Parts: structure tokens; sequence; C-alpha cells
């Protein structure tokens, strides 16, 4: 189950927001969320298993950020972005997002792990202005 990975435990010993998703459902539905990640989003736990985690996202969201994620996602690769993210209450929120395959002996994708951090409207202009740099 979600929390017998040893990644998991070691999360949550620190209490770091993150959720597990199962790809071999289709569309890719979060199956587990940590208490952090509840709170911050205003959800309970039975209403966010079964849903895909862009359901956090709203009209204020880059799509290029989105974008980043689902190609990310697609080639196989960790992925790390900031991301305005919507609460329950629709009041938004900096979300910095750090995604990664869990994978069998055989290289097969059996989950994915994203860790969410809320960062300061401050720390995301200066993370999304070095990515744009960067780029
Ligand atoms: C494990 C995992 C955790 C995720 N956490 C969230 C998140 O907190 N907020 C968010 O906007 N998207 C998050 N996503 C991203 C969306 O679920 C989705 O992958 C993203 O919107 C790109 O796919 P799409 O273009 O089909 O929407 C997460 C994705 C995965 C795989
Ligand atoms: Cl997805
Ligand atoms: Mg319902
Ligand atoms: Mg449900």
């Amino acid at each position: 189950g979600a929390m017998d990975y040893s990644l998991v435990k070691a999360l949550q010993t620190a209490q770091q927001n993150f959720v597990i998703s199962d790809p071999s459902i289709p569309d890719n539905p979060i199956v587990y969320a940590s208490q952090g990640f509840l709170t911050l989003t205003g959800y309970a736990l039975s209403e966010v298993l079964g849903r895909n985690c862009r359901f956090l996202q709203g009209p204020e969201t880059d799509p290029k950020a989105v974008e980043k994620v689902r190609k990310g996602l697609e080639r196989g690769e960790d992925t790390t972005v900031v991301l305005l993210n919507y609460r329950k209450d629709g009041s938004t929120f900096w979300n910095q997002l750090f995604i990664a395959a869990l994978r069998d002996g055989e290289g097969n994708v059996v989950n994915y792990l994203g860790v969410q951090c809320k960062v300061s409207e401050d720390y995301a202009k200066a993370f999304l202005k070095n990515e744009e740099n960067e780029k």
C-alpha cells in the first residue's frame, strides 16, 4: 500500500505534504494524500482519492507549467515546478511540486510520488524568474 514505500515513511516523519498516484488506473488518480496536503488544500482524504491532482489548478494557473509536468511524466523524467493552485474554497497559493516515478525491478512505473511545498509569492517570483533565465 501507499505507506509501505520507505520514502513515503521518510516524508511522513518530517510531516511533508505529498500525494501518491496510480497510473495503472485511467487518468492516474490520487490514491493517497498526507494530512498536510489535505489541510493545505481544504479537502478530506476520501474526496481527493480518485481525483487527478490537476483538480488543484484553475484559470490563473500557467498552462506552460502544467505542460512541463505533462511532458516530464511522458518522458520518464523527474519534474520540479512552481504553479498557482486552488483550495476547495477558491483561494489561491503558490505550490512547488517535486514529482518522481516509483518503479519496479523491470522499470515499470508502479506509482508516482509528488511532494508539495507552499511557497511565498516572493519565492515563486524568484524561482520562476530563474527558471525563465535558465531556459
Ligand atoms: C504524483 C503527482 C502529484 C501531483 N500533485 C499535483 C499538485 O499538487 N497540483 C497540481 O496542480 N498538479 C499536481 N499534479 C499534476 C497533475 O496531476 C497533472 O499531472 C498535470 O496537470 C499534467 O497533466 P495534464 O496536462 O493532463 O493536466 C501531480 C501529478 C502527479 C503524478
Ligand atoms: Cl497525470
Ligand atoms: Mg463525491
Ligand atoms: Mg474519492
